[PDB]
């Protein structure tokens, strides 16, 4: 279920994320890069990637569109942490395009351990974080279980 966050907590994930939202789009590059290198089968669900090269799509505008719009989201949930409804809304926004999508859950959480990697946090600063990625995927799970009219 969804659990709130604390305001030490909502600090404590702004924080932790900082050093990305200074970079957004060069972390985004770098993360999806792991991602696609380390879990292979996932290149194949973007239909402008597919048939190509990890190496010889990775410095392409349409690879670099695909990781930004990720990270932008995650960027925006970064930003509601402390709102529930905005940080369900931009969840639910972003679930729709996914709905339809064959996409496991096991993929969906290669991507936050990756991202979780990436991050290098303590234990303070993961457990808020933990929180924040498991209301995340709470809310998209169900949302692509059709029930996403709960947060509305
Ligand atoms: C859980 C973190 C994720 C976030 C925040 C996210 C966000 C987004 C956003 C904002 C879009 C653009 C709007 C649209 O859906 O067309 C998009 C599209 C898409 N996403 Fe995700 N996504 C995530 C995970 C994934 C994963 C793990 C996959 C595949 C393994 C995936 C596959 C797709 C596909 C195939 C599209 C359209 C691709 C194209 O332009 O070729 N998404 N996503």
């Amino acid at each position: 279920a969804f659990v709130g966050l604390s305001d030490s907590e909502e600090k404590l994930v702004r924080d932790a994320w900082a050093p990305i939202h200074g970079d957004l789009q060069g972390t985004a590059n770098t993360v999806f890069y792991n991602y696609l290198k380390k879990y292979p089968s996932n290149q194949d669900k973007f239909e402008t990637l597919k048939g190509h090269p990890l190496d010889e799509v990775k410095d392409t505008a349409n690879f670099k569109l695909i990781a930004g719009r990720i990270f932008t989201i995650f960027d925006n949930c970064v930003k509601n942490v402390g709102n529930d409804k905005g940080f369900q809304k931009v969840i639910a926004d972003m679930s729709g395009p996914h709905v339809a999508r064959p996409i496991t859950h096991g993929s969906y959480n290669d991507l936050r351990g990756v991202i979780y990697d990436s991050m290098h946090l303590d234990s303070t600063h993961g457990a808020a974080w933990n929180k924040m990625m498991d209301n995340f995927f709470y809310v998209f799970y169900e949302c692509l279980d059709g029930r996403c009219s709960q947060f509305s």
